[PDB]
């Protein structure tokens, strides 16, 4: 299950759009969206988005100097097993927007800052069709 | 047809905001257009004119300030068609609107007015709408 990975070359900034289609296999338990500083294992996370199928819940948290910060969690869980999905990711001055099936989802408010993401990462049970940043 | 079709914005869009506009250009379609206004009078002053021109084949982006039009900028060609659907994304960030047409990056066109006084998006023109969405 090796992660995807995209760089931003020249980072994000406000008005950045990641937009990531795929499809939840019907055995998944989790999967994973990570914005991270840099390309070294362990790096912080900007932004940690992680549909629990198995839990039934969506996490969004933040890690730095490798310790998570606190957890937030989304609205029940808009991802079912065997089924596609598009999320939009949108960075704004205030945080980050998470889009789930053309409806906005949750709002995390920066932890780090913006200027330091570097990397899209993908990984956990996930089919992915596209990651395409605009 | 949806049109014309207005999203009120009353607190505002700021860096950071997608407006997405999936819809059908009908057969016989001349234009359409997609606004951001600042008020919602009648010739009301627009921080963006996006402007599909199907019959003479140009996509125009211009400015409306103190009732006056600023000089006219034109996307490369036109990517819509009389007959076929399409989805846009206008993406605004500090520096200005990103316009995405079928998940390709298409113009960008350059704040003229400032971001914070977008009060209001309108559709109309020669376009059946399907959505308008903002993030």
């Amino acid at each position: 299950n090796v992660p995807h990975k995209s760089s931003l070359p020249e980072g994000i900034r406000p008005g950045t759009v990641l937009a990531i289609a795929g499809l939840v296999p019907p055995n998944a338990s989790r999967f994973h969206v990570n914005l991270l500083c840099g390309e070294e294992q362990g790096s912080d996370a900007a932004l940690h988005f992680n549909p629990r199928l198995d839990t039934s819940e969506v996490v969004f948290n933040s890690k730095e100097q490798g310790s998570w910060g606190r957890e937030e969690r989304g609205p029940g869980v808009p991802f079912q097993r065997g089924q596609p999905f598009e999320v939009l990711i949108i960075a704004s001055d205030d945080g980050f927007k998470a889009v789930v099936g053309d409806a906005q989802y949750h709002h995390f408010r920066h932890r780090l800052p913006l200027a330091r993401v570097r990397l899209v990462e993908v990984g956990g049970d996930v089919q992915l069709d596209s990651v395409r940043i605009f």
